[PDB]
């Protein structure tokens, strides 16, 4: 399948506890393109780094998933994550 | 069939692991209309959201499940939860 | 011959198989009407749902033996096919 | 047919499936009155709640039944449901 | 014809597939009586209800095959089936 | 005959042990087209993937089986295993 | 010779046990033409696929019985069953 | 059902997860009248506030379980949630 | 005729499923007097304990049959039932 | 007689009871060369796996038979027990 | 039947769950005496305190099954627990 | 009959669920002197630890099944229940 | 039997828990050769190590199982469990 | 059983929870005698004291246990659990 799946989980594995409950806060509020869904608070404010790569990847697609968690991790101030996901996902 | 056993679930699946107990125990309490039944506590207190929404949609009906799941998370606290159920459920 | 031998076996199809076996022991202690006997033990708790239909269309009339598993099914608390039921009685 | 079964039924599904072990535990070594057997241990800890009450009130009558099945949720601690038990079946 | 065989098939019926077999098993050490002589094993084992209720009053006589099988419930603890064939058949 | 059989359950086998049970809860209440039943509550909330996409393909047609399988999957969010079970059956 | 009878069995052989016994409970209750009999209750509830091919192609015609017996496999529901069926007898 | 299950909560969930732990300890020793058993330690010392509420209801009553929590309330030194509780439960 | 037959049976019956295939087992190695059988693998592995009961009663006599169910009762470590079963032999 | 019925046999003993029935249901759809029969439905999701060797063998020839079991092998993942029974019946 | 198994209940129903572990660990090494088996090993490291209950008072008799329980709880330090067993058993 | 058989259960049944599942496994390719046959996976992968014996001393000898169990006891790490069975065998 | 069912369970099982879903995660995307197949998300997402080594050896064969282990275990950083598995695989 | 599974534990249960980690950590490097395995990583850095001190008698023996323990402790620095644990077990 797509490589996608493994940039995601670089980008957020390399976040810390602390910061990846901002991530997974800020992904229920974040604008979403029209006919893609929301991921449950319930499940959401739960996993962990490998459940949300998952999770990411399924509801979304490899570009949208891609393109939306780098949105995320530029709006919430991580800006090198960000810079290396799209490297790795353009190319 | 109507689609209100849908809404329930998309209520119920926004409240975490531990509120969701806590919607259990007050619907344990929680004043009922005549001729409907109480869900005893051997099956209530380990239902997940999945089995919940249905066991609830069974003993009450479609207009009476969501008004009282309405009734009952405005009761624990949760005011943006029931307002979506309430705009899911009138129209 | 009478449809209700039909309304009957939608109402019960759509009991999962630990409310069946409730249905099933609360029909060895429900009141009943003059001049109509019991479904004996042996035999009543081991049937399935396509048996017991039509042991309650034979034991009990059409209108009587649909009335009955309507009431039988309001006691236990599931309204919902309980109403089914008597909507596709009664007209 | 005596309601006895059902209060009984009532007590059972109203608690939970960690103590309905306790009390099918505290069912083996409870003091019985002359002339009334035991259920034997192979069945009595593999029974659900429903044939319980089916073999409580086979083996002990619809008054007796209901005695012991409230001396022995009072002796395990549970007064509520005893409480209700009691308030059911006396009257 | 006494009505003595009917009662003793009302008691029969209400016993599971699994109770009969150990009313069968008991029936073959059960004392009794002078002058009665005992049902063969080979046959014993095979029967249903109906054909154990015949044969029983077959070997034994109304009053005698009552009160055996009255008798043999109450040995495997069953006294409801007991007290009912007990009423039915003294009065 | 029709290969799409085999698309379902690549789309059904997928999908998480808790997953599918909210697809089979969702089938429940999915809009249906004229002529098409819908499978009774009491044997799907038992089935696993491999009877689920056995009777979704008997009770509906080849390619409404299909097309219902991805209505469902879109509606609670997965968009991955739908556009996959589109390209498959599609072309 | 009418071949209908073929596809009658072609059709019933590829349902299981547990769909047969319902076809067999509905072809008891199913409305008639004027001028055809019923088959009886005592040899109807024990027959299997072949005495049931058979029995139906005698009590009703070939087209008569193809089409009650496509009538039938639709109101329960399984419309695979009914497609094939009136493909292969119509022409 | 009475609504002292829900007082009994609130007093519960304004306390910290420090005190709480005191309260349990408390629980352990407080005395008891006639007639009311005690929770066992193993299951007191590891459940939450819901669980403990629901079992604090269910081994006493409605009033003798606010009562008791009450007067341990005031005994740990916490007079203002116990002031409460007793505004609550009295009238 | 002997009673030995039926405290066989409460031994029997008062160990679970997974206690009586381990006898069922042991019941194959266990040495043996000369003259006596062994229940051959075949019909030992799959009877429930009416039919073991009935069968060791058979092969062996009323006091072996007895002694040798004590003997594999204590060599796999229940001592309570081989007590009883003493008790209920011997005298 | 060739012994390839018992190079099939090989491979249907090796796979769990889990994907014994992914193999059957991709048996209803698996593409079949011009003038070999389709096992029927009915029978096809009850016979387990000695059965199914001898209907694979009935209908379809050795090697026809063992070349479609190889295929289905393949085509649902299992490529270790595939390549054992093509060197079994290769040579 | 003796009150022996309700007392051990009593001393491992007021155990910790840590210490449970602890008491099922020391229960593989306490020297026995003669005339009783240990315990297997795959069974002791997974019981409950209710089937621990059960087995103790199995495997040991009502004496020497509080006797063994009193001796191992003073072992591991638990002297209070030890002491209300001992005085619940002796008198 | 040979006590082999015995000092098989005694070692499979001292080891916990969890190891049991590794037993199993490496009980598929451990090397197999020349003239026995493999247990079949289907088959090995879902028995208990008294089928297991039971098979393991059916498809290779009291002495060969012995000392195969030794040799995977060994190869999988436990040295204890290892030397136990060389003990219990050899003399 | 290849011994390289076992060469993997020692790298599978010297691994934490924290990495063996990380494990499981990267091989739902790693590139597979021509001709075999993925495993399915349902099942990979749930199963323990020894269920992985069974099926990773089904799937894929003794050399092509090891060397893709080898290959996600290095991509996946981990260089002394790779190591340790290619040393013992190549000899 | 040997009394040297517990002075294990005494050694065991006295390591503070950081002390622990080290001990088990230094469990994966120390040298072993020729015939003994090494516990795997996956258990080993996840087990407690008890868990820890079953695992160490199942692997080894008694006294190569209590030995091996002795030297991990004495390597790590501590030195008065070394010498109680030598005292305890050498006399």
């Amino acid at each position: 399948m797509g490589r996608a799946r493994d940039a995601i989980l670089d980008a957020l594995e390399n976040l810390t506890a602390e910061e990846l409950k901002k991530f997974k806060l800020k992904l229920l509020s974040v604008p979403l393109r029209e006919g893609y869904g929301r991921i449950p608070r319930g499940a959401l404010l739960s996993m962990d780094a490998l459940d949300l790569t998952d999770k990411l990847v399924s509801f979304y697609l490899e570009t949208y998933g891609a393109e939306l968690t780098a949105n995320v991790l530029r709006d919430m101030g991580l800006q090198e994550m960000a810079g290396q996901l799209q490297a790795a996902t353009h190319q």
